[PDB]
């Protein structure tokens, strides 16, 4: 019910599909930044929309700014993230398995480098 992410020096995760078993009440992400460079130069986080709310996740996400983690205040499209951060720095977010429903398809993403490809898939098993 748990999963150790990376998000590297360019741009990358580790993986770009996560699988979370139906059987967990809650799931936590551990995301940390292997590399060198700092989160004002290379910084990620770990967001979580339904595939539909992804764009217009990132496109307000990119509006609010580093000042705001690269996230728009109070989003509800948001169904869990962590903070962004930079190489060395680490940060975990858990959230309940009863806001996945079956059906829908949901993306997770690093909202600043969403555009240059850093996302992928998150579905229940
Ligand atoms: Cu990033």
């Amino acid at each position: 019910c748990s999963v150790d992410i990376q998000g590297n020096d360019q741009m990358q995760f580790n993986t770009n599909a996560i699988t979370v078993d139906k059987s967990c009440k809650q799931f936590t992400v551990n995301l940390s930044h292997p590399g060198n460079l700092p989160k004002n130069v290379m910084g990620h986080n770990w967001v979580l929309s339904t595939a539909a709310d992804m764009q217009g996740v990132v496109t307000d996400g990119m509006a609010s700014g580093l000042d705001k983690d690269y996230l728009k205040p109070d989003d509800s499209r948001v169904i869990a993230h962590t903070k962004l951060i930079g190489s060395g720095e680490k940060d975990s977010v858990t959230f309940d398995v009863s806001k996945l429903k079956e059906g829908e398809q949901y993306m997770f993403f690093c909202s600043p480098h969403q555009g240059a490809g850093m996302k992928g898939t998150l579905t229940l098993k």
